């Protein structure tokens, strides 16, 4: 609209608050408001894709670009003993916004299995 | 060597046998012989990256790569429900394995927190 039409889409647009990390270009980093670590925040494209299934093989940079400034964030956030990156897909993968997100958590000993 | 020193680098030059689902010229995709969950494959680069603190820039794309792959692969197995993407970096991420590797899991419901 841009940005998109979920919660997500009202953060970047800064039409409501949320504690913002880092914010290029691309993407936007913010902490997770139910955390399950002791750091957890998501980085999100700027641009609204649905669902990791509906990515198209032109978004291959954006997605890495996720990634990257999630390990970037995780540096600065001080998580030097570890963390642990988590993409949703739909029902099954627990996906509750429809708006690709990457969770990074840490802070704490992760288990196995990953849910 | 090419392909790394670690077991996934003997997957990759085929000098242990693995089932590989998908190959191509950046990556190669097998299923996880200690599965999590009813399908459970990993989607490895065959650029050796130690760890996903140690990815460069350059990388992204590379990166972005995995998630493409792992999606096209995941919707090829059938898990049309769902499923979760995952990336462990470190003691406290679970990494077991240092040679980057995306794990994709579905076939049940996946819960929250991811470990
Ligand atoms: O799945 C989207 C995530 O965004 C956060 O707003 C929720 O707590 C949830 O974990
Ligand atoms: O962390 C590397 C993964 O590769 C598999 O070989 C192991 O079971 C482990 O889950």
């Amino acid at each position: 609209r841009p940005g998109g039409d979920t919660i997500f889409g009202k953060i970047i647009r800064k039409e409501i608050p949320a504690k913002i990390i880092f914010e290029d270009d691309q993407c936007l980093a913010f902490h997770d408001i139910s955390p399950q670590a002791p750091t957890h925040f998501l980085v999100i494209p700027k641009k609204h894709i649905s669902q990791i299934s509906a990515a198209e093989d032109a978004d291959e940079s954006l997605l890495g670009h996720l990634m990257i400034v999630g390990k970037k964030c995780a540096a600065d956030l001080g998580l030097k003993k570890g963390y642990r990156m988590v993409v949703n897909e739909g029902s099954d993968g627990g996906q509750s916004v429809y708006h690709v997100h990457l969770h990074v958590l840490g802070g704490r000993q992760m288990n196995w299995p990953p849910g």
